[PDB]
């Protein structure tokens, strides 16, 4: 069956500020992720070229809260719009060995988003 996780919008978490809790999130094909704003001035967005191929560009509304549906298998790369550079991301694995996770490792990004990037990958690893 299709399970719904829910993923938090944070000014302030545990890992710093400007945050998605969690920033890791694993899933399977046919799951829907819901993204919930605790605090006011977040969104929720896929950044170009950091989706599976076949996977549809999305783009949520400041404050809303925002169901995206997971269909192809592989990595996503998310951020929240306005605070990007500050490094607001969440990577969602669908199914197993997302093959365009190294390709989502290197792309051109920012700094502070690749440290939190690699973070998140070392602890699922
Ligand atoms: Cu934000």
């Amino acid at each position: 069956a299709s399970e719904n996780i829910e993923v938090h919008m944070l000014n302030k978490g545990a890992e710093g500020a400007m945050v998605f809790e969690p920033a890791y999130i694993k899933a399977n094909p046919g799951d829907t992720v819901t993204f919930i704003p605790v605090d006011k001035g977040h969104n929720v967005e896929s950044i170009k070229d950091m989706i599976p191929e076949g996977a549809e560009k999305f783009k949520s509304k400041i404050n809303e809260n925002y169901v995206l549906t997971v269909t192809q298998p592989g990595a996503y790369l998310v951020k929240c719009t306005p605070h990007y550079a500050m490094g607001m991301i969440a990577l969602i694995a669908v199914g197993d060995s997302p093959a365009n996770l190294d390709q989502i490792v290197s792309a051109k990004k920012p700094k502070i988003v690749q440290e939190r990037l690699e973070k998140v990958i070392a602890s699922a690893k």
